[PDB]
């Protein structure tokens, strides 16, 4: 009674799950089989991503992430989620071998089933941390229950936020990253202005003054906590002010041994956001090719990027020399 | 009301994941990826079988005789290669699993094997892999009951190789009464080889010249061996070739006159059959490299990455018999109009 | 003896890498990646223009009229889409450069601009992006980024026949449109009038259920969509507003190929229409990947102009895509009799 | 003011395309594809050499000893992997050239050879493909000089070897990894119709690890490449990858295997490409072998995988030494 391949993979279920509605209603359409397998393969891969993402969530929730031995496992699993998403984006290439005209021969047999009825796609969006401030009454029972759990349980965004708030170096009576960054950027701007004013009155000099004033407003706006809370409340920002500070600390001090793998995490979170919006864009394109002129387009935006704040740290890049120096004491803490 | 989950029978697809590591109270995280990865391969093997069997059926029932159906044949065979190309990239997901982590659940797999993939064997058999082509360690002893019944059917029913062969034997232009391609081709290669021997013999005695002589003499042996039907039967018997002499003629006719309207899509079909063989071999290669990365030290698998498992090896080997454009027999207005839709 | 390096002119290609950061005394490692990446895109843009110009010529010199040339036209157009697929994947190399590292050398690039890619503009023009339909960046015409010989080539590329115009002309001559022959358009209008009446009658026989109420609104929209197809005045209006590109007769040609693609003479022509949509869709994906790249490097107008290029405006063969709108059940399609089946 | 075309020296890059078929008054369309494809490979080979040299130099000049440099080292080796992946995919473009169309211009290529790609040889050498396991007649002048430098200057393999030898945990008077590992395996192998056969061959595999003389013999054959102490370093990083100081080192070892795999995948696609165009030179089939895998020792550590319970447990004092 040894283990057999087919039994191990429950192929008696996986390979007996293919029912063409076109056939069930006496008008078998060959390409319907493709439509079915493609969706079943997406849903297996959605199940794998939920498996990886729930395991990473738990490592944050149960405090194991506090032990930095576990940062390799956390980054390898998040990196794995992006490798799967890359395959899922490539996988539209298969459904592009189906013409609009052959889709047209079986689409009537699909009504009224909706993509909005993909539980796992909703679970994945909620568990990464997509805003509810955007419906979703398409579910009932055990399914409607899993959705509610996914809505109330801590999102990856919330768990990363809490961990970013504990980033070493933010302590005002320690390294005091924020205090020193505000000072160096202020002095840096004052120096850059004096350099600029010393010049003769060229139109070049006017385009420099105007560039300086733009730079000054953007960089100093980083230190406006009221502005951050206002933008948080409008949904344009997602991380707490202190989590923003921790992310920037990891960005600027990425080479410090304790920050190396955390920097790979932040990168991988941005990759997952990029690949999800590539998924949504290839899908929008697929729908247009099939139905022509005839909400999905609205989902291809920064509104749906959970880690929008990680992207927007590029806005606040400063000359390398303005970054507060690490002395031997804080070099060795890191 | 038809519902997404019900339409796709997700109550089966998403309730088919059972970790043996967990079953035996030592749940290993990466076993889940091992299961999903294979299940995804097996969904796509089923889709390939669906395309492939539909194309076999279009040859078998004679609908292929009506050239309206060539676009459908080429789209479905191209679709098979687009699927296989994703299946080759899909290994990159299993590469995110280290040897160390695989080693933690590996023992719970024994003794289930890849040889027990029914669909992989159905797919090999239906393209046209013969028992004689296969290396042992016999493949059918891994199966029983209705699975053993389906495999037998896969060996006994007409393969894509056989159905393509029958269709290539009927390629217009081969008829000795008509365009008489083979006769004109032998004439023009014999004539072209004579003109070439003459150009070379004209050159001043130099090491370069003697290098061109020996190059010509081997080229002359290769090109003229094309017309040796009994050399062809000998290569059939050793398994170095698979297509009938007449099928080989039909292939080479489509190859040289590809731009003639009636041959445009048939040329794309010959191209897709090579693609399918290349991508099956690339699958075999990535699978071998995957096993090496996970186990270190298998020799059977390395054997499978060779022309012995390429069903349409003859279509690759037509490149061997490339000649100068001007040697290709010219077409008169009557044979031009016969190759027009 | 011809040598590999001499044949490939590697003495030019591999001596064209000058880091501006090094030239001004502060060598930044990653600028070398920035340079190779662009040089690789520009070689491939040259290859695309070589394929594209060869196909334009085949239409322009009348060789396309001999249907034996269709395999060459479709292989070269398929080749263009295979290159564009690689160019889309090539962003993944430049994604290994972090915003912090790009920031160390961006100052040395000023004021060089992607707007100054001559090959990218030639490519857009030759496919058939019209200058009067371009979004202006910084309130200016794209051609004022260029002077002298380059400005002149761009003008030739705008004035010379575009791939859209040549395909348009070829589509106008599609067999089956002749009113005194198969009379495609006439038979299509009649079959759609009929199918619609038959569909109305099936629906009005279904109580007054909310499902029936829905099918009535849905029927009403499809009827307006399908019968607007036959309104040639509405088409000329949309042609002038640039919301369409193909002549009314070209649209008929395309829909003739779409519906009768399995007919032997239409099989490779259908592959050409597919490949033109592929090129549009892959140029849009390039524009999309470039936009995402600009965001990753600079954060959050220039970010908005690039977003404006990821739209149906810049899809030269948008009409081929929009034929999906005019899909009808297979049995409404005019049947082919033995006379036109054989032609 | 700086211009895009001048910054990129397009006046050189886009004026380097000479069809030999055209030069001899029989212009063959597909020859342009053949030239651009090779030019793109060579731009990318140049980028790989730039990355690979910067990494070699970080080892050679001692900066790798400062562990803050490990992110930079793994980023750039990962970048090499990503480029090599594009180059494997890039064969897809030359696959749009039929054998027949190649046949129309291949005569005008003779006698230029692939063996004359300088950068490809520079690349193989700098990584550390050994000469005794294999080309240089095909070059003269400055090119022949650069090839000698690339054979004589320290390879990536040599620099990685040196660095692996200093891997903390090997010191006999410290954690004594090798000592404790030999102990635990032998004690673990203590064990109680059947298939007792597997146990025996298994025992021989595991214990052959501790045969330093076997290793030196295989080292001289070129069937192994890493010094015995390098192999101890490597295995330490493998078993203790989670330890903070080993996490990025483990990524680097993975990247080095990735590069071997992708170079072989390039060799394999190239071999298929030759077979597609010329039919049935296949010396190239020999190059698709572990003989040409510089980091074969890193791949082979999978053979010496043991039950976790046997891996020497780590005490707090060494846990703290590995941060
Ligand atoms: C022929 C191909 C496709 C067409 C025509 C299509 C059509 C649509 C349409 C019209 C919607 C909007 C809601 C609705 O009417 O149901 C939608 C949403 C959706 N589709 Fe598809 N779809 C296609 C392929 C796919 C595939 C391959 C997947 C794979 C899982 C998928 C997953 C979804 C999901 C998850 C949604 C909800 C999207 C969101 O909320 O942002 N679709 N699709
Ligand atoms: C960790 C990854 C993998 C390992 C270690 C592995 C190992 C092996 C081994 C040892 C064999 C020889 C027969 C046996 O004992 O089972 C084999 C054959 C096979 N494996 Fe895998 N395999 C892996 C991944 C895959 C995947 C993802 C597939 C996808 C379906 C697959 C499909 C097969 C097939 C069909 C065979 C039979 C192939 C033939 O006869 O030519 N393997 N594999
Ligand atoms: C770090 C990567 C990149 C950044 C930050 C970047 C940035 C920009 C920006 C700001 C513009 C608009 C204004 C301007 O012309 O300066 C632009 C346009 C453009 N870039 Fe890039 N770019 C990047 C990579 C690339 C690459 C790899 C290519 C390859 C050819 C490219 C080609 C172009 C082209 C052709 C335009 C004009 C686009 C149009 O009119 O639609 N860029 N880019
Ligand atoms: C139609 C495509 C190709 C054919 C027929 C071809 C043919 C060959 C042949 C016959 C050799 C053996 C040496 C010789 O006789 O010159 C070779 C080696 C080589 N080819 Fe190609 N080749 C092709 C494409 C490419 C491409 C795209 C590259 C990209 C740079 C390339 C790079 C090389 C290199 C570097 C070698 C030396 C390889 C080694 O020692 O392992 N080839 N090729
Ligand atoms: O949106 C559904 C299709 C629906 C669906 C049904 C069954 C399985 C998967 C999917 C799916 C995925 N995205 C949309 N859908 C209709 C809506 C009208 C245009 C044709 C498709
Ligand atoms: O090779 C099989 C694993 C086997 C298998 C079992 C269950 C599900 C899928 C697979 C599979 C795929 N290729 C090989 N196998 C054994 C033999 C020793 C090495 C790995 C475990
Ligand atoms: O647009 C240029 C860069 C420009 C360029 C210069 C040289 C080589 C390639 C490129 C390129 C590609 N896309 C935009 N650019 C600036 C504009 C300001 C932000 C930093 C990028
Ligand atoms: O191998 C060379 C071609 C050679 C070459 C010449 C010019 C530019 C690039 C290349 C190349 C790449 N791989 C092999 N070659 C010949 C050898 C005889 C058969 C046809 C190809
Ligand atoms: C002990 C700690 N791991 C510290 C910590 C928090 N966030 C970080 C980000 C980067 C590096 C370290 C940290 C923890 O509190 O989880
Ligand atoms: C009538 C025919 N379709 C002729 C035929 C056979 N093989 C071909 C290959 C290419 C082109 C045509 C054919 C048939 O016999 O099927
Ligand atoms: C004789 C012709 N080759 C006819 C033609 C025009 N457009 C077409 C589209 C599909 C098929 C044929 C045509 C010509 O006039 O070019
Ligand atoms: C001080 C040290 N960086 C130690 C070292 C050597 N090899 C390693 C591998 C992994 C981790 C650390 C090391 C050095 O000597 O380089």
């Amino acid at each position: 009674g040894g283990l057999i391949y087919g039994n191990y993979l429950h192929l008696e279920k996986v390979l007996n799950a293919q029912e063409l509605q076109s056939e069930t209603k006496g008008n078998k359409i060959h390409d319907e089989h493709l439509f079915i397998i493609t969706h079943q393969a997406y849903e297996l891969w959605f199940k794998q991503i939920l498996w990886e993402l729930d395991s990473v969530r738990e490592i944050f929730q149960n405090g194991h992430v506090r032990d930095e031995r576990n940062m390799l496992k956390v980054v390898s699993r998040m990196h794995r989620v992006s490798v799967i998403l890359k395959l899922l984006v490539q996988q539209f290439s298969i459904l592009e071998t189906m013409t609009a005209l052959d889709f047209n021969d079986f689409r009537e047999y699909l009504s009224p089933a909706s993509g909005f009825q993909s539980l796992q796609f909703r679970l994945l969006e909620n568990k990464i941390g997509v805003l509810q401030n955007m419906y979703r009454d398409n579910f009932k029972g055990e399914e409607n229950e899993l959705l509610l759990k996914s809505e109330q349980e801590k999102t990856l965004l919330e768990l990363v936020e809490a961990w970013l708030e504990r980033t070493p170096g933010l302590e005002p009576h320690g390294f005091n990253f924020w205090g020193k960054l505000e000072k160096n950027i202020t002095r840096g701007l004052e120096e850059e202005f004096i350099r600029i004013q010393a010049k003769e009155e060229s139109e070049e000099k006017e385009e420099q003054v105007a560039e300086f004033q733009k730079q000054k407003e953007v960089l100093l706006s980083l230190f406006d906590e009221k502005r951050h809370e206002h933008l948080l409340s409008k949904g344009e920002r997602r991380l707490s002010y202190r989590a923003l500070q921790g992310a920037l600390m990891i960005y600027f001090y990425r080479e410090e041994p304790r920050f190396q793998v955390p920097f790979q995490l932040l990168t991988s979170l941005m990759d997952i956001d990029s690949l999800m919006t590539k998924w949504r864009y290839n899908h929008v394109c697929m729908v247009h090719r099939m139905l022509g002129s005839k909400y999905l387009r609205s989902t291809v935006s920064d509104r749906y990027k959970v880690f929008v704040d990680l992207f927007n740290l590029s806005t606040y890049l400063i000359p390398r020399h303005w970054i507060p120096k690490m002395n031997p004491t804080i070099h060795k803490f890191l």
